[PDB]
DNA sequence: TCAGTGTCCGATAATTTAT
DNA sequence: TTATCGGACACTG
DNA sequence: TCAGTGTCCGATAATTTAT
DNA sequence: TTATCGGACACTG
DNA sequence: TCAGTGTCCGATAATTTAT
DNA sequence: TTATCGGACACTG
DNA sequence: TCAGTGTCCGATAATTTAT
DNA sequence: TTATCGGACACTG
C-alpha cells in the first residue's frame, strides 16, 4: 500500500535530480515526492511538514540515503516517531534498514549518531584549514564589486552623497560605508 | 562540584542502595537529587531542581546510565540541556562521561542498544503473561475473605446488610461475592 | 532442517531450561546439542560435531546470541563457518537471523557492546570482591569440623595417628588443624 | 613513551604521501613509520608484520584513518587482540578512538562493523553498475596491444609460427593463441 | 646437439565499473 | 575481467 | 614385617562476589 | 578461593 | 509638500575552507 | 565570513 | 426521622510475568 | 490485573 519518496538537498545546488530519479526509480510516482531546498537556519522544510498530512496507516515513505531525513540524531528519532505514531515506516534505499520495526530503528539512531559524531569532527578540520589561511592572508567572501577608486574621487571632489547613488545605480548607505571605511 | 542524581521506577526502596553508590563516589548528601516515578512523565519535579541548582564547572553522577533517561530521545535532550548550560555527566557503573566529544556518542549507541532490548522485554513478557493467563493461572491480590461463608447465610435468606455487619466486611463486598459466585 | 545448539556456563543444570526454550520453538530432541563448560576451549564438542551434521538450507536456531559465541572474535569465527557452509544462525530471544546480510552487522555491534558490558562485570566483580576479603568477609568452604576438639587432644599431649581414628577424619586435616592453629 | 606510526595504501598509487605526512606531522619519527603497498590477495602486509615485533609494553601506534589497520573485521579485532596482548594501544588519527581501554574497543569494532556492512553494498552496485555495461556492448579491460590483421596475414601465407614470434619480439604461444582465437 | 610444433597456465600488465 | 609474456611438458623428427 | 611422624599435593565439595 | 580427603615420599625406628 | 544628511541593520549575494 | 541592497528612524532645514 | 436494597466507582493493597 | 474498602446515588418504603 502507498509509496511516497521524500527528497532534500543542502549544497544549494541542482544534486536533486539525482536522488528523486532513484524514488521513482525505486518505485515510486511522481505525484507522490516531496522535496525542500536548503534556504537557511529557519527553513522549516515545508514540504515534510506536508508528507506527514497525507500519509497513512500502511504507508512507506523512500529515502535515499540517511541524512536527508533531517539534520541531526535528536531530530531524526522525533521525526521517525512522529511517524511510528501514524503508523508508517520508512525504508532507506543505500543504507538499507527500515523504520519497520523495534531493530530497525535502533541501527538507525546508531548509524546516525556514529555520523553526527564524525560530523562535529570534520568541521574541527574545515574550521582549522579555514583559519590557517586566514592568517597566511587570504582573501575571504564575496570580492569588491564596487570602483571604490571612482566613489572616493566623488566626495573628495565635495559633492552631495545621494547624487552619487544616482550615478552608479547603487545604494545611498553603500557610499556612506565606502568612505567611512577607507579613511 | 560534584553532584548525584538517583531514580527508581519499581516502586521500590531500591533508592538507598543506589544513593550510597554515590555517597560513596564522594558526593556529599547536600548535593543528591531523587525521584519516585509512579505513573507519569512530570514526576521528575527532584531533577527540575537540580537542572537548575547548578552551574558551569560541575559535574552530575549517575549510577547507571538508564536511570537518567528514558527513552534515547528524552537522553539526548537531557545530556544537550547540560551541555550548553556547562555541566557535564559521568556514569559511574557504565564508565563513560559526557566529557568528551566522543562520549556522547557512546552514551547514544550504548542507550539506543539498551532501548532496544528493553522494548523487547516488553514484548515478551505481555505474551510470556497472556499465555500463562489462558493456561489457568489465577491473578492479582489474593481472595482473603472466606467466601464460602457469605454464601452460606444468603442461601439461607439472610438481608445483605446483616451479612456485612457479622463479619465487618463491606456491603459492596457481600453483593460482589453473591453476584460473582453464581 | 531445524537444529537447537545450547550452552550452559554457570556449571549449572540451567541447561533444561534452555533446552525446552527451543524445543517449544519447534526443534526436535534429535537435533539439539549442548555444552557443559568447565575449565577449557576445546570443550565445545557438542559443536564440533553439530559443525558437521548440518547441510545448506539448515538453520540452527539458540537462545540468546552469547550462548553460541564468546567473545565477538570467535562469534565472527563462528558466524563466517556456517554462513559459506549455506547454513544459517537465528537468535530467540534476541530476534535475529544471519539471514539478512544486515542481520550479520547487528549481530557484531548487538555483542562487542555486549562484550563490552561483559569485560565491565568482571572487573567490577574482582574489586567489589577484594573489597569484602579486606573489609573481614570469610572465604570458600565453611569449616566444619569441631576444630576445638582436636586442638585439646594435642594440647593433652596425644600422637596425631590417633587423634584421625577417633574422628574419622583425615591424617593432613590433623597436622593442618593444629599446624594453622598456632 | 615510543610512539609508532603505520600507514598503509591499495589504491595503488603515490596516496602514500598524504597518510605518512600525517604521521609525522601528529608527531612521530621517520625512523618509526612502516608501509605496506597493495599487491593482490596473498599479499601479508610485510612491514606490518614487522611493526608487531619492534614494539614493546607502553608504545602507541598511530593509523591515519580506520581501514588503514587491515581489511575486514575479523582481521581487526584479532590484530588488534594481538597487539593489546604485548600490550601495546592504538590512536586512529581521524576516527578518534584509541586501543587504549575496553570502551574504545568496542567502539572500534562497532565502528569497523558499520563500515564492513556498508563496504558488502557498495560492490553490489559497483558490479550492477558493471554488469550493466557488459550486456551494453562494453569492451573490458587491457585493449588489444597487438596488429592482429598483420598476424593473421603470416599464418594464411604458409609460414613457422616461431619464426613469426621472432620478428615482432613477441611470445610464441600468443601466436598460436591469436589464431587458434580468431577462426 | 638440440630443434620446431602444437596445448594448456601461472604471473604480470593494462583496463574498467561506481563510492 | 581480458591481453601478453615466459616457460614446462609431451611428441616428433 | 609393620607402625608413626610430618610435609606436600591432586582430586573433589563447599561458598562467594555481582546481575 | 578455602577445606577436607586419601594417598605418595623420606625417615624413624 | 517633502527634501537631504548622516547612523545603524535585517535580508540577500557572492565567496571561501576541507570531506 | 564579507559586500551590497533596501529601507526605517532621528534630525534639520 | 432513619433503615435497607442493589448498582457503580475511585482509592488503596495485594500479586504476577520476566531479568 | 483483581479484591476489598468506604462511600455516592436513586428507590423504597
Amino acid at each position: 500500500m502507498a509509496l511516497f519518496g521524500y527528497a532534500r538537498v543542502s549544497t544549494s545546488q541542482q544534486s536533486l535530480d539525482i536522488q528523486v530519479r532513484a524514488l521513482k526509480d525505486a518505485g515510486v510516482k511522481a505525484n507522490r515526492i516531496f522535496t525542500d531546498k536548503a534556504s537557511g537556519s529557519s527553513s522549516d522544510r515545508k514540504g515534510l511538514d506536508l508528507l506527514r498530512m497525507k500519509v497513512k496507516e500502511g504507508d512507506v515513505i523512500l529515502v535515499k540515503k540517511l541524512d536527508r531525513l533531517g539534520r541531526d540524531t535528536a531530530d531524526m528519532i522525533q521525526l521517525i516517531k512522529e511517524f511510528d505514531a501514524q503508523g508508517v515506516s520508512i525504508r532507506f534505499i543505500d543504507d538499507g534498514i527500515s523504520t519497520d520495526s523495534y531493530i530497525g530503528k535502533m541501527v538507525v539512531t546508531i548509524l546516525s549518531a556514529v555520523a553526527q559524531a564524525e560530523r562535529q569532527r570534520i568541521l574541527q578540520r574545515t574550521n582549522e584549514g579555514r583559519q590557517e589561511a586566514m592568517a597566511k592572508g587570504v582573501v575571504f567572501g564575496r570580492k569588491r564589486k564596487i570602483d571604490r577608486d571612482a566613489v572616493l574621487n566623488m566626495w573628495q571632489q565635495g559633492l552631495g552623497a545621494s547624487h552619487i547613488s544616482k550615478t552608479m545605480n547603487i545604494a545611498r548607505s553603500t557610499v556612506y560605508k565606502v568612505i567611512n571605511e577607507s579613511n
